[PDB]
């Protein structure tokens, strides 16, 4: 079997990506954000605090005969951005792009933090990382894609992130009409339950390339590239006027700059991101000081490829026996 998708930005800066998902049946379609930085599959319910939903569709079980509660399961999940959320466990039929998984758990919210609440586009999270890293208790739940595999033509899916635009989610297939050249395939460590791997340097703009190692994640629900203190501040060294505000949080830059591109190296392969990926407008609305795409990841504890970094590429996450990840041009 497979699956596709088309996954779409959620706002003008693309801080985010959601992807529809039919749950149940009859099917109820929620706009999940597909995140291989976790490992939970989980919604917004008729369960969830009344004055905590604005605007998000919700799942409601009571409505799917497929429905069963997954007795005595809860979930709680807090993540690197400070939000969280949590409740009980369904059972249920889940579809995405074609391709359905029978007995997938749907952590359905009781309680979520005020960054959910706020972003009316986001009906949940489908967590792609590695099942180890599943909060049900107390018995840990498995991805959407570890149910999937064994029923998938090929153990793998795809992301293929748009710029300003649309792109695509694929389940057990590699559209080989959707990058240019070859994929570049390097090693995934899963010892802390992330798509974990190690590129071999960047380069700024024209500049040489840096051969170093830089261990980090694939992590498609975080927005930005947060690199070493060194990397980002050769980046931004870049750029005339730009600077570390902790006023903001982050590097800012002048509006009025044309940002260079940055470099990432995948084995012998290098991936380009063009300096327009990096901007993300104003600090607030009408300002003339920008926030940059690529941050310190100081202040982490893991380097983040997030959307800036992946949308520039075509990936593979290979879920065989050995997990690899993929990288190609686009
Ligand atoms: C021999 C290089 N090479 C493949 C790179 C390519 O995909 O061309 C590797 O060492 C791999 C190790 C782990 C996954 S692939
Ligand atoms: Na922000």
């Amino acid at each position: 079997s497979t699956g596709s998708a088309t996954t779409t930005p959620i706002d003008s800066l693309d801080d985010a990506y959601i992807t529809p998902v039919q749950i149940g049946t009859p099917a109820q379609t929620l706009n999940l954000d597909f995140d291989t930085g976790s490992s939970d599959l989980w919604v917004f319910s008729s369960e969830t605090t009344a004055s905590e939903v604005d605007g998000q569709t919700i799942y409601t079980p009571s409505k799917s005969t497929t429905a069963k509660l997954l007795s005595g399961a809860t979930w709680s999940i807090s993540y690197g951005d400070g939000s969280s959320s949590s409740g009980d466990v369904y059972t249920d039929t889940v579809s995405v792009g074609g391709l359905t998984v029978t007995g997938q758990a749907v952590e359905s919210a009781k309680k979520v933090s005020s960054s959910f609440t706020e972003d009316s586009t986001i009906d949940g999270l489908l967590g792609l990382a590695f099942s180890t890293l599943n909060t049900v208790s107390p018995t840990q739940q498995k991805t959407f894609f570890d149910n999937a595999k064994a029923s998938l033509d090929s153990p793998v899916f795809t992301a293929d992130l748009g710029y300003h635009a649309p792109g695509t989610y694929n389940f057990g297939f590699i559209d080989t009409t959707a990058y240019t050249g070859s994929i570049t395939y390097t090693a995934v460590s899963t010892k802390q339950g992330f798509w974990e791997w190690t590129s071999t340097g960047y380069a700024v703009g024209s500049g040489t390339f840096k051969s170093t190692s830089i261990d980090g994640i694939a992590d498609t629900g975080t927005t930005l590239l947060y690199l070493p203190a060194t990397v980002v501040s050769a980046y931004w060294a870049q750029v005339s006027g730009a600077k570390s505000s902790s006023s903001v949080g982050g590097y800012v830059f002048p509006c009025s700059a044309t940002l260079p591109s940055f470099t990432f190296g995948v084995g012998s392969a290098r991936i380009v991101i063009p300096g327009d990926y990096i901007d993300f407008g104003p600090i607030s609305t009408g300002s003339s000081s920008c926030f940059g795409g690529i941050q310190s990841s100081a202040g982490i504890g893991i380097n983040i490829f997030g959307d800036v970094a992946l949308k520039a590429a075509f990936v593979v996450f290979n879920g065989a026996t050995t997990p690899t990840l993929g990288f190609a041009s686009k």
